[PDB]
């Protein structure tokens, strides 16, 4: 599975992928509404979309926003995920630990190798 | 990220595969000590881990226990957990959801295609 907030983030700016016309006006309120959270999550996920450049703020996606790899994106949104959740695991020593945490970390790189071939337009698209 | 249960599951019989020898008693509370657990979800790991065939409980391995793939143990430990666990999700619609969903079930089936290959024998190893 994902994180609560990659997956938040991810909704978002795969909202903001739908409309590309002048469709609405679309900011952080509508957005909070369309994917189904509150504007405190919302606004987090909003951001932090700004912060890695898929969100230009006077609501849209960037052309970085469009073009950009989801396992990579992924990568970076769960990868705070994996600093400050993680940071309260704190497992005990058992013999063998660490060649585990190889092979976990190893799957994980998997989970992200079948993510880094597509963008949002493949998520949102229309054949 | 995995399962909090799959995980103790894991450490559990990982430990289990340690001692092999007449090296001591262990028994499910020796081995919630050991991996730093309450009794209360030790019992539930090493049970779900006889069900699964791979402890005989009179506690040790099984051969089962040994020549197991671990993505499909996995798979069968976290599996549970994606049926409980996730009958809360309940998201909201959004336009290319389940082209999404797609997705993230197939890079969640490259997290266990890298686990796959390996057994217990191979985490607690010694060259």
């Amino acid at each position: 599975r994902l994180t609560k907030f990659t997956d938040l983030a991810l909704r978002s700016l795969m909202r903001l992928a739908v409309v590309r016309d002048g469709d609405e006006p679309l900011a952080t309120r509508e957005v909070a509404e369309v994917v189904g959270v509150p504007y405190t999550h919302a606004a987090k996920a909003i951001t932090r979309l700004q912060h890695l450049g898929v969100v230009e703020a006077r609501l849209t996606l960037t052309d970085l926003g469009r073009r950009v790899s989801v396992g990579w994106l992924v990568r970076e949104l769960e990868g705070e995920a994996e600093v400050v959740d993680a940071e309260g695991d704190n497992p005990a020593p058992l013999r063998g630990a660490a060649r585990l945490r190889r092979a976990l970390r190893d799957a994980q790189e998997a989970f992200y190798a079948a993510l880094d071939p597509l963008t949002v337009t493949d998520l949102v698209a229309a054949p």
